[PDB]
């Protein structure tokens, strides 16, 4: 491989997954505390 598609794809996937997980954790915490 000569292009940075592999690295770019990995970075993108990691960013989206991490962001989604962080938002889900925060929402769950704030939601649970609602009780």
């Amino acid at each position: 491989m000569e292009q940075s598609t592999e690295v770019l794809a990995a970075v993108i996937a990691g960013g989206v997954i991490g962001f989604l997980f962080a938002i889900f954790l925060i929402l769950l915490l704030v939601y649970r505390m609602r009780k």
